């Protein structure tokens, strides 16, 4: 029956990105004065990371994760004989949920330009456990980074988010995200 | 006498070049529509990958190795939901062959504005077996990338390839490198 | 009393700076021939590395580590068959004093448009014990880049080096930093 094979495949798709060659993704949304959003996206396996500068404007950031982060991994960069390299700010993303199911991780704060570095790892257990060290070596040369900018939220909600199915909250509250 | 001495120092530089001190060479061709061509080199120590894109126009792909490459472990990435992180495909490569010798390692593909990343480990059978791991994580930091773009393939042939002793094939299926 | 306090809190941030949490910062100074500079600087955890191309004019050049690098891990890359993937330079390495402390190391040198990378590691002696290494992993993803050009030598040291307490040497090999 073809209800049942596709929820099958479903769990099966759940396992695969699950496991260490399921990938890692992150986005960094940057809110514009002129209600502009800038949007950087980076894919890769077994770690991903975004380290950019936002220049001339930016209003507030958003940073959301793809489910298959370790949340307690993540950390974020932002005198120099005085200074931490890194806040662990795991504890401030909010689950992204679409029929009960999480769909991302959000962390959206407000600026008071901004250099701005964020990091995660998979969530899989085996990931503090290096599978060969140049397959992760390799896969910082394999992932893929996309940027573009939008005139409003609106369009990138239906021309960005809506049509790849990528996990989202508006600035009304609203989540986006497949299930 | 001179004859001799410069045989042996030939097959010194095959043992460097074959050793894990070697370095390991990748360029991309992106053929235009208008006929030119865009490359671009990055050369390192122990393995080395490219990521770019390339917007407007571009028709198809070259990817050369140079032959210290290990062909095998040869990796290439191009909804986010169902996508395997990278294709193995060292089996694609053609070798480009001077008097009888490799010079280097040919996937050519026709597109049908791309995003591209490929990645490569040196051939020694010491690179499986991480030298210190904080030495290859100085090697991606030395890692040089070279980008230029040429009005026409016979320019790039007489004054990129020719010039430089790079490894090449041409429209016209003739192979450049030194043996 | 507010002045014993002050002292000790000085010996809390060198063992902070010399643990692994510590930083290790990089700079590199392109002096051009209109009398202009260009620095890149970088800051991440455990090592630190730049690598770029100095385009249209560049005439000298001067890399500067932060007292934190191991001098001895300095290395700096600049026919294909035939070339050595880096020079270990870290023999010309200048101390930068400041009443009688170590602020940083100076190599300078004149050029004869140049490619160049450089990359120093954490003097910490745990640093060739990989902490985990996803740990150094996340610190490449972490690692924040500045870049900026002046208009000449004094505003770069008037509104750059001063106001930030960096090390420098400048042209009439006076040194800054702050003890």
């Amino acid at each position: 029956f073809r209800g049942y094979i596709l929820s099958v495949q479903a769990e099966e798709q759940k396992n695969y990105n699950n496991s260490l060659n399921g990938e890692v993704s992150v986005w960094v949304y940057a809110y514009y004065s002129d209600g502009s959003v800038l949007v950087i996206n980076k894919n890769s396996q077994y770690k991903v990371g975004i380290s950019e500068t936002f220049k001339a404007k930016p209003r507030a950031i958003q940073i959301i994760f793809s489910p298959s982060v370790n949340v307690r991994t993540i950390k974020m960069a932002k005198y120099l004989q005085r200074s931490h390299p890194w806040e662990a700010t795991g504890i401030k993303y909010k689950k992204i949920k679409r029929d009960g199911e999480i769909v991302g991780y959000s962390h959206y704060f407000e600026l008071p330009s901004i250099s701005l570095a964020v990091s995660g790892v998979h969530k899989n257990p085996s990931s503090y456990n290096v599978h060969n060290v140049m397959d992760v070596f390799q896969s910082c040369d394999l992932a893929l980074r996309f940027c573009n900018r939008y005139w409003a939220e609106l369009e990138l909600v239906n021309h960005y988010i809506s049509p790849n199915a990528y996990p989202y909250l508006d600035i009304n509250n609203h989540s986006y995200g497949v299930a």
